[PDB]
């Protein structure tokens, strides 16, 4: 591939040269080199993109800032995320400059803008309202004000992981920032309240040495079942985005918090026409239907 | 191979509401395209076509492949409610305006309501505000009341000229600005933003159909109301890049003529040229291109 290789070191040569670069600048780049039907260019761009090489925003799309030089973009996320001012997961976007330049490359407001728009595609931040920023990976362990949410046999429901992510916790607050009850959110969970449900109230915490998410859920009963089935549908959407996840998940028996149930167990058993789940290492026989139900109507 | 899959494909959907995941590699391998590689772009292009809907965004196993009609009227009834008429869609009411309101048999339960919003935000139709109350742009009325005047101090007014001006920009804007908006003050046409960093400093964004125009006016001390300006044209632009055959053309007024217009391209040629003066035959007048520049950009 004669022209893609030219392409290739003349962008790179290009992109550390300027920080970046315009269509124009670019589209010539690849004329000057032969490539010139759009089809082409972008799957060599994206390509480049991909292999780490140039970075490149489809997503984006501005033309004063088309094809970015990798080097220039890691150098000013690592500042923010690293920043003693965002230490406790708080980004308030006028520090940015100071963030930026203070604290030899140099980045002008909108360049600040174009970073944070970086972020936020990398779902590694989102605005709170304020102008003040969350940034998830970068909350406190744990909290002061941490509820307990174990308090009127709440319904439990637990996500196995064959590996965890770092990032569904982040990527989650996200997804679900409008329910977060009193900046009730830590390094690994979040406290929701729902609207809707008048009353629900949920938490959800990951453990890392477990390899689980965990649910938990108070309210009337319908609520909790109908709260539990709008995180876990937001939960599904997170997990749908990683190749090689295997997630199982699971119920804790009756009487037995630690003994749990793999909730596609029971559909089967049901599908098969038997109410009993049988535990073996339990030597105890179980409700299938009443355990269901705890869960999700009959459907 | 790909006919059959198609009508296999419609056929189901149509039957059934929308298929999952499994159903749907079923469908696949019955028809002879087993490759995963292929079934996915396969997808893409139904998706593309109309024929049968697939959200890559979404991806859920549950609820992977969609009939067109099942959403369209989903949607149709969540926009065309009487309970939407304004703009303001309560989330609690999401049952009884898909369910139960008689709009000018299809149910939809609690998880299949949030799929329909999914898609709408996709689409770029809401927004949540934030307490049950999302916002549909599209749906807001063309007057508010309390429509506030830029007009403290020597306001900073850019205007964008559109070849054509597609109705969604606005509602675009306020997506990307949500959380500027200041009191609710927004309607069809246009938006009023307060700056979170640039103390003062409020903007006023209005869409005009009869002269497709956008309008961005803007008060506050000087560095203030030319950095917002910034901010709101970079993410005009980033609206604007969506479109393919989009002209627009900028234009800021001269000082003391708010009806005569300069084309900012213009400016910026007569100073690559080495002209400080731009002239103007019509008001027999000459202004300094770089001061010109200056009071917009850097």
């Amino acid at each position: 591939a004669p022209s893609w290789i030219k392409v290739k070191e003349k962008l790179v040569e290009a992109t550390t040269a300027q920080r970046y670069l315009n269509r124009t600048e670019v589209e010539k780049i690849c004329n000057d080199s032969g490539i010139t039907d759009p089809g082409e260019r972008k799957t060599l761009l994206g390509y480049l993109n991909n292999l780490g090489i140039v970075l490149y925003f489809e997503a984006l799309d501005l033309s004063e800032i088309y094809v970015l030089d990798p080097h220039w973009v890691t150098i000013g996320v690592y500042r923010i995320i690293n920043s003693s001012k965002t230490k406790n997961g708080h980004l308030n976007t006028s520090a940015l400059g100071y963030i930026l330049n203070e604290e030899k490359f140099t980045y002008t407001l909108l360049e600040q803008r174009y970073l944070l728009d970086i972020m936020k595609q990398f779902e590694l931040c989102y605005d709170e309202g304020k102008g003040l920023f969350i940034i998830p990976s970068n909350l406190p362990t744990q909290i002061d004000n941490e509820p307990e949410i174990t308090e009127g046999e709440p319904l439990r429901f637990i996500m196995k992981y064959d590996y965890l992510p770092s990032t569904i916790i982040p990527r989650l607050m996200i997804a679900m920032q409008h329910q977060i009850l009193d900046r009730m959110q830590w390094r690994y969970g979040m406290v929701l309240k729902s609207q809707d449900h008048e009353g629900a109230l949920a938490k959800v915490v990951a453990e890392t040495k477990d390899s689980t998410i965990t649910i938990a859920i108070q309210g009337e009963p319908r609520c909790k079942r109908e709260y539990l089935s709008i995180i876990w549908y937001e939960i599904k959407k997170i997990n749908a985005n990683f190749t090689n996840l295997d997630v199982k998940e699971f119920i804790p028996l009756p009487g037995h918090p630690d003994e749990l149930v793999e909730y596609k167990e029971l559909l089967g058993l049901e599908k098969m026409g038997r109410d009993e789940y049988v535990s073996g290492k339990l030597e105890k026989v179980f409700s299938v239907s009443k355990m269901l139900d705890s869960v999700i109507s009959k459907e």
